């Protein structure tokens, strides 16, 4: 019993990640195979920041010029191109350690975890929770780019963020590991804001489930509701609407407790309408939306 | 910038994990060098669970009755001893991954990272303190025993924690890797107790710190204040009384702040006389203490392993 936020063991991403250096400007980068993947903005002198000519910049790199380190030992680079927003620095030797691997691209709603990383050395690892704007609530400092996210599934790791951008309020902005930027997001020495964000509807119910698995019930009432009805107060509270797939998605959670997915509509509604009065779930006074139906179940199923 | 409970690289222990099988018991050991540590209840049958005398179930086993399994590799076992609540199972092949590594026994209100485990695979990764209770409020299913806490001391994997036990409060109950329980515990089937819990100041106020190095500074105020006169409330609160040692630990990130430690500890109590009045630290409505000041400043400073 018990309810943590937890990461996947970082292994199998340790076993990849490098410093990537040119010039003066230092950042992580993962090593696959032959290909080290690191974000582009690693050839920009600063004199360039506020809207760098990336093509033309790379035409005037050497293979020399770029300086790899895999825990401390210099990995040659025989060649490089650019792909969006990510450099592909192929060098003279696979990675040993390459994992089974994908490269995915991840819905806001869904989590990952993050290995915090400066000069290519692991400080750190949690979970972060895609928002519907687009950004991550991150704890990354100056020199972390570079830093990936990543999900486990058996034995392959799925590979679906690297760290670019800390925002102006405070949040992060990164990119797919193709390049893509996730939300409206590009790579510029410039404040760029967000969209607004909304609450993550299924998750707060897939809490509300990991709550009352471990004895937190006082929120419970003798109501229901539909999904209709439902969806018309959360608009009211800036939260995401919740489909039927949602519904379905919590099936799980549903069965383990027997209560079914529009009664926690209704103890939500109520939750939303008359809020905590003090009273706190799982530890938190607010509620809480950063854990998926797949992160609770994982945790509290032995069902 | 940002600020998350936030969990140490996990490889260099995750290529420690096994499994170990004995009769119906199978739960996860420790596998460093050539000696493969876990728990004792693994001897152990349903019958007689409410006191086993271990010592005699230990004789009637044999090497061979000790199944080890790295992964898809088994582990011929040629040797087994007792201690305390562990036992220690010599094997045939030293872990070509041992890291560098110490046993350390930590004491309440310090922090660790538990990498759970079930059947020897590594589940997950989480951080928790040692409460004052000397509980920890983990995230534990059944075969997750023989799951270990740890810290990275600077470049070694230091091993505090094995887990035996989940409380009927919920809240969980382990031994350091010497086999000796934290706390007022034994590894039987039964239901115990722990002792009342109370808050560790001094991460509380590490977590104030933390918090004003990321730019929340409304809870700071123009009083000062005695650690006697600070400790008389904190009573009142369920605080952990703040000794001089506790002060002088916060001397760090008073330097990098610029906030005397007893300015903080008046801006602490009147946190808690008054409230948040609706507002939030860190994005929390409540008052954390599972970051120590070394987390605080690991986290801020960019702390790393290799
Ligand atoms: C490369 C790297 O590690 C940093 C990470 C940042 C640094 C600030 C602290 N947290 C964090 O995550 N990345 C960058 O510095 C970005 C480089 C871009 C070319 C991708 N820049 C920003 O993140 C950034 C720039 C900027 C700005 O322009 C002057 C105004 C306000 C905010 C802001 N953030
Ligand atoms: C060894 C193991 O894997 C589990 C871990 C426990 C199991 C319950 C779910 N979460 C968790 O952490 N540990 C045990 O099963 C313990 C074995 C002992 C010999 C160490 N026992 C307990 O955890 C336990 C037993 C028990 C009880 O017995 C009748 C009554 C009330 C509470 C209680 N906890």
């Amino acid at each position: 019993s018990g309810f943590r936020k937890m990461a996947f063991p970082s292994g199998k991403v340790e076993g990849c990640m490098v410093q990537v250096t040119c010039g003066t400007t230092t950042l992580n980068g993962l090593w696959l195979d032959d290909v080290v993947y690191c974000p582009r903005h690693v050839i920009c002198t600063s004199e360039d920041m506020l809207n760098p000519n990336y093509e033309d910049l790379l035409i005037r790199k050497s293979n020399h010029n770029f300086l790899v380190q895999a825990g401390n030992v210099q990995l040659r680079v025989i060649g490089h191109s650019m792909q969006n927003c990510v450099l592909k620095l192929k060098v003279d030797t696979a990675n040993p350690k390459t994992p089974k691997y994908k490269f995915v691209r991840i819905q806001p709603g869904q989590t990952f975890s993050v290995l915090a990383c400066y000069n290519g050395s692991p400080s750190g690892v949690y979970q972060c929770a895609m928002r519907p704007n687009f950004t991550i609530k991150g704890s990354f400092l100056n020199g972390s780019c570079g830093s990936v996210g990543f999900n486990i599934d058996y034995d392959c790791v799925s590979f679906c963020y690297m760290h670019h951008m800390e925002l102006p309020t405070g949040v992060h902005a990164g990119t797919d590991l193709e390049g893509n930027f996730y939300g409206p997001f590009v790579d510029r020495q410039t404040a760029q804001a967000a969209g607004t964000d909304t609450t993550i509807t299924v998750n707060v119910l897939a809490w509300l489930y990991a709550a009352v698995i471990n004895g937190d019930r006082w929120f419970l009432n003798r109501f229901t509701t539909t999904l209709n009805d439902f969806n018309l107060v959360a608009m009211k509270y800036n939260y995401e609407p919740l489909t039927q797939d949602h519904v379905d998605i919590l099936g799980p959670l549903s069965a383990q407790t027997g209560i079914a997915v529009l009664d926690m509509c209704a103890s939500l509604k109520e939750l939303l309408q008359n809020g905590m009065n003090g009273r706190t779930i799982l530890g938190s006074a607010l509620l809480e939306d950063e854990f998926t139906p797949f992160d609770v179940v994982r945790q509290c199923s032995g069902v």
